Formats: structure tokens, sequence, C-alpha cells
DNA sequence: GCGCACCGAAAGGTGCGTATTGTCT
């Protein structure tokens, strides 16, 4: 699954703890030809990603965005939320198997090359404006391991930040029209590099619709088990007297963001052992 | 969104809205 939102000056605090969070490679990465552009590579500190967030690119420039409207938000960058299929995240987290987050990593890096190739920018001159096609983005990568309900849920926050190198070699805030209006697409090549990176590690698949896949020898009523945030998304559509079937785009986010319960910071050595235990009730065969 | 209107004060740049399947930070 691929999910995106448009991050803005009031989502600061939410976008640096997607650092890196000591959990179960390197959890956190730069991705980019900005970012390599910028001497950016490997793990990404965290005090260098708040600066970028702000508009700091630093290294003898000024402040970006600075023609931002005092009655609109200031935009600090893209987030591209990648989520691998449950069976997928079982195999990986619960049985543990670095080389199915391999897979995911690889998936989240080739698909984020595809949204880079969509990057774009605007240049003024005369009053004319004309959007060039910059292929350059600086990303912020951050692994995660859990959902909201404690389940395994492997995914990776890409952060894109707002920013790119213009044909002028100018740094100037991303145009974000063909990446957010691709995510369907992009989530179409996660899904395809995750699925043949799987198949080539000798896993069997099983096909959903709209292309979603898990791995053969894990079911339905084991990936409902752990589900729960499907469950409780289920739950108020049937609250609601809503059709899941045929639901909004303004229906699906009121249920996904109102059936939230807050949880509390757990013992991680001890949710791993649940995990485990959850599975060998559900009767799950990990090869 | 092709421009618009207001940011800073470059006859330049920005958010705006976009758009979002299931596994559902």
């Amino acid at each position: 699954m691929l999910s995106h939102m448009v991050l803005t000056r009031q989502d600061i605090g939410r976008a640096a703890s997607y650092y890196e969070d000591g959990a179960d490679g390197d959890a956190s990465e730069w991705q980019g030809k900005g970012a390599e552009e910028l001497g950016l590579s490997g793990e990404v500190d965290s005090k260098r990603f708040r600066e970028l967030l702000a508009g700091n690119i630093g290294e003898g420039h000024r402040i970006m965005r600075s023609a931002t409207r005092q009655d609109s938000k200031e935009r600090i960058g893209l987030d591209l939320t990648f989520s691998a299929p449950k069976s997928v995240s079982l195999q990986a987290l619960v049985a543990g198997d670095a080389e199915i987050i391999k897979a995911h990593d690889r998936a989240v890096a080739r698909t984020l090359e595809q949204a880079e190739a969509r990057a774009q920018a605007r240049q003024k001159i005369q009053g004319k404006t004309r959007i060039e096609t910059t292929g350059n983005l600086v990303i912020g990568k951050f692994r995660h391991e859990t959902s909201r309900e404690r389940d395994p849920q492997l995914h990776t926050h890409a952060v894109i930040l707002n920013m790119t190198k213009r044909s002028d070699g100018q740094w100037r805030a991303l145009k974000n029209d063909e990446i957010v209006k691709a995510t369907r697409y992009l989530g179409a090549v996660y899904n395809a590099e995750l699925a043949h990176e799987l198949q080539k590690l000798g896993y069997q698949l099983r096909y959903g619709k709209d292309g979603n896949f898990d791995l053969a020898h894990i079911d339905r009523q084991q990936i409902e088990g752990f589900s729960k945030r499907t469950e409780q998304i289920a739950e108020w559509y049937a609250a609601r007297g809503l059709d899941p079937n045929s639901v909004s785009l303004e229906q699906k986010q009121a249920a996904k963001v109102l059936s939230r319960a807050k949880k509390t910071s757990v013992d991680r050595e001890a949710l791993r052992a649940e995990w485990q235990a959850t599975a060998k009730e559900l009767g799950i065969d990990f090869s």
C-alpha cells in the first residue's frame, strides 16, 4: 500500500519523530539525486533532517519558501508511506526474516526512483511561468515495524522534502502534482517490485485485487488475526450503517482516523513473543 | 492549476488542490 500526505509547518514534530525507532541494515536512510548532490547519504542525521524540513538547506544558502503567502500553509514536505501486505509483515517480523525486510526496502527504493523521475518545479521569466521536470529529490526514509494496535506492520515513511534543484541550478519548492497524482501507479510499482523480490526468494504468492498479493501459505483468518486496525475500520462502517464496498474518500478517512484508540509504549522484546504466540494460536506455518 | 493572489521586494515564487487500494502511524 502507498498512501500520501502533504506535510505542513504544523507537522514538524510528527515528521522528526519518524526517526528512527529502536525496534524489531539501517532503520533510517537518505535517498535521491538531490540528496546526493547535497552530500547526504547513508543514515539520516535527525538534526540535519529538521533543518531541511524548515527549508534550511544550509551550505551558504538562503532559507527557502519565503514566497509562501501568510494566508496559506508552509509546506515542509510530502510523505509517502509504503506498507507491506500483512503476510509479508508476518514472515518478516514474527518469523524474523531479514531477507524479506531487504526486499521491502528495495521495492521502496525502486518506487521512489520513479517518484523522483516525476519531480517538478516552476520558473518565472517576465511574468511567464514554465514547469520543468527536475528529476531530483531529497528523501528521508524511516522504516517502522508496528501498527497503532501493536500488530506487525512493515512500513516505511519516505519523507520527500519540499525542495528540488531546477534547470538553472537554483533550489526551489517541489511542484508535487506528478507524484501526488501518480500514487495509485506508484503503489503498483511497489507491489510489483516486492512480489518479484519475494518470488526470487522462493515464496509462492496468492492474489487479491487491484494487484494486491499475500504469501500463499498464510490465509485470510491468519491475516485477520493480526489486522486489528482493519477490524476497527470495518466496525466503524457497520456502526454508521455504511457499505464498506462503496464509500467516499471523506468517509474512508473518517473511519480511519476516528476508529483509532490510543495505545501505550510497550516492551518490544515481549511484543515479538506475543506475536509468535498469536501466530501459533492461528496455526500459521512460516514454512 | 492553463492561473490566482499575495508572499517578499528577484518584472521572482508559493500554496492552493491534487489524491489515497489495505495491511489502515
